[PDB]
């Protein structure tokens, strides 16, 4: 019932693809052809995992709150949707856009057959694309930082829906809020760190991922700065990020999130950027985010009848 | 024995690395540093194939005629190797570089890891790298063009060592020569083209790569510039080629042959680029190298003697 990119887990290939819609609300030819992509893109998804199951394959199309009302007058807007150009004032890098196409795939081909079909699907006189991405799963799961990414990631189809879909009976019901963010990483400034350094500013072990006790990491190490709670509840998410870049030029992070309430990721960025305490994150000394943009991918059958 | 891009086929992931030396003809200890570095990255070939057999990977380090003289005083310079800027005349986009890594592998992840330990280990100090190219098979094996790439690619052990390396007995046995090129296609004026303009211009057929036959061909066809004989003996090279590039960006083929004769590499250009008698071949008009360079890859224990 959802779209297929929240649940699975270990991708070893992602694209993504975020950019603005160039039909006009008034266009009713333009966007009921948009909305035949739509459906090609679903169709062409299921077609490549009955042909090629080993790239376990998903995808998924979300959408901006800015242009939500373009899209649909049928679907009710999710509840919290909102630009992320409302944290300029203390994130940087925000460049909210209309729509985001992520695909993840066990191979680059498949991965790329879909993206490619579907840009040519919708062309340039309907998508104005400002950013494509390609990722790549490193070896031992490894951010460029060399640390492992995914450790305290949520198992299981039971937990990745708990946290990463809207909950059965509300409102847009198995669709998901999504916030993508690239990062640049500055290597040649972590690369000579030494590794009590390394190790205090993420706040696990490099080698194994052990978490470093409580009292003996900073306040300001990521992991201290994302694992929130309120009110006993844990603020989990889903996340899907990939390394990506050259060698020997721009290389980073590019992050994805997807969460039942776009709150479990807000706050996170407020701990992260200073705004719940004044404290930053100490990985913000190594990297630095250069976009950003929230979305709703909506469940399968709303995407379907927008 | 050879260095182990040459034989192998099919690989699914390549990463070319081509760039300049950083190091005087007068630095010893410089010299010396930049051969452990060799030494290491054939060590970690060794390594990596133990232990992810799956990955198929292989690598070669391949050296310029410009450098030659600079990294030995040991083994004699194979003798047709030139630099490729000879070629400016009548040939676009060259750009002779020192040195060239060719990385290739069935996954991402180790084709990645060997390429980054190995630009590590050599360092912004040893080497100036001018490009980095990410190249990816794509379904069915086909170029951008969208048509299949590798058919009359000589095939198995036997055919690719007569006609990809230095024959045995002969001064460096088991090297080969190679020639790098970039292409960026122009699919725009490509995809509107009908079928038959589209399997004129190569000189098979689309869906099943049959070979059209010689006279019912134009004589620019690529096949026909490429298909090419000497005293009844065929100018055969073993490509590498692979597709690159962003879908809604600048993309291509990263064109790389390897071949026991320069010469059967560079008939075939002047065939393409018009050398032979005035014409271009007709995939031209729709793709243009931006980058090229001639190397040698010497055998594994040339390489380690250098
Ligand atoms: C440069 C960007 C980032 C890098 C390199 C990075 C890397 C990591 C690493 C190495 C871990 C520890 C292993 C794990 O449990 O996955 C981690 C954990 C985590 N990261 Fe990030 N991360 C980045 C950005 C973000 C952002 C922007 C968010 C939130 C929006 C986020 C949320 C988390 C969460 C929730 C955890 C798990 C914390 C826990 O409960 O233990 N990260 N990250
Ligand atoms: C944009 C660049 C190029 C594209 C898209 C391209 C594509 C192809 C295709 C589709 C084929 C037919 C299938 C096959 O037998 O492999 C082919 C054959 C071939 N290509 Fe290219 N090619 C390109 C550049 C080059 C260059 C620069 C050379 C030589 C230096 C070359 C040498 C060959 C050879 C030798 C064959 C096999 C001909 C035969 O014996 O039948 N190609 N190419
Ligand atoms: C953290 N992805
Ligand atoms: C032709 N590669």
């Amino acid at each position: 019932m959802a779209q297929s990119t929240v649940l699975p887990m270990h991708c070893l290939y992602g694209i993504f693809l975020e950019g603005n819609l160039k039909i006009q609300k008034n266009d009713q030819e333009g966007l009921k052809k948009f909305k035949d992509n739509i459906k090609k893109f679903t169709l062409e998804l299921d077609e490549i995992d009955k042909i090629s199951p080993q790239s376990r394959i998903g995808g998924a199309i979300c959408f901006s709150s800015d242009i939500w009302d373009t899209v649909t007058k049928k679907i009710s807007k999710p509840k919290e949707l909102k630009s992320v150009n409302t944290l300029s004032s203390y994130m940087p890098g925000t460049s909210q856009r209309d729509i985001l196409i992520h695909i993840i795939s066990d191979r680059m081909d498949t991965c790329f057959k879909l993206a490619q079909d579907t840009m040519r699907n919708f062309g340039e006189d309907q998508l104005d694309i400002k950013q494509e991405i390609h990722g790549f799963r490193r070896v031992e799961e490894r951010d460029l930082t060399d640390f492992i990414d995914g450790t305290e990631n949520p198992d299981g189809d039971e937990l990745r829906t708990q946290y990463g879909l809207v909950a059965a009976g509300q409102p847009n019901e198995f669709g998901s809020y999504v916030f993508t963010q690239r990062y640049v990483h500055n290597l040649k400034k972590w690369y000579p760190e030494p590794l009590s350094v390394q190790q205090d500013t993420v706040g696990r072990t490099k080698k194994d991922s052990i978490e470093i006790p409580r009292d003996k990491r900073p306040i300001t190490s990521h992991v201290s700065r994302t694992d929130l709670s309120e009110n006993g509840k844990d603020l989990k998410i889903v996340r899907q990020s990939l390394p990506y870049g050259q060698i020997t030029g721009e290389k980073g992070l590019m992050f994805i999130a997807y969460a039942c309430s776009l709150h479990n990721i807000e706050k996170q960025l407020q701990s992260m950027f200073g705004q719940l305490d004044g404290k930053h994150d100490l990985l913000l000394k190594y990297t630095t985010p250069v976009t950003g943009s929230f979305y709703f991918a909506p469940s399968k059958k709303e995407l379907l009848e927008l």
